[PDB]
């Protein structure tokens, strides 16, 4: 079940503007919900303001999509 | 497990262009997979082929997004 989750969560996250590629995604099942961590790509020359509104906007799109997470904590790299 | 799929199935049809909502949706399980047949509503002022069309790209945007769909079916009846 957890593959075909996680492979939604990427794909949710890649379509937001400013990602660039999830680096990291931790995942794991309490009872039926969904625990993640994910760090993004960003583009190094963002401000942290920026990076920040990315990773609330990645927040967002992911939740929206994906019921069954109860808690997903995003936070973001420079990458080139 | 149903319920959730069959939200999605319908969020994903009314994201398509010319869709005017989804009438009427069967879902069932075949084991892991889903089976499903749709109705769709389109404009009267559509054309049959238009109608087609867009009975097409249902299927594709939710067999694109629902990857556990191994049959879907999709119609068109004029909604005003
Ligand atoms: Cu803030
Ligand atoms: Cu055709
Ligand atoms: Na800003
Ligand atoms: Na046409």
């Amino acid at each position: 079940h957890m593959e075909a989750v996680q492979n939604r969560i990427v794909e949710a996250a890649e379509r937001v503007p400013g990602v660039r590629g999830v680096i990291h995604l931790r995942a794991r099942y309490v009872g039926q919900d969904i625990w993640a961590h994910m760090i993004i790509g960003v583009d190094p020359e963002n401000t942290v303001e920026q990076a920040h509104e990315i990773c609330e906007a990645v927040q967002a799109a992911v939740c929206g999509k994906i019921r069954r997470i109860e808690s997903l904590h995003v936070s973001a790299e420079a990458r080139e």
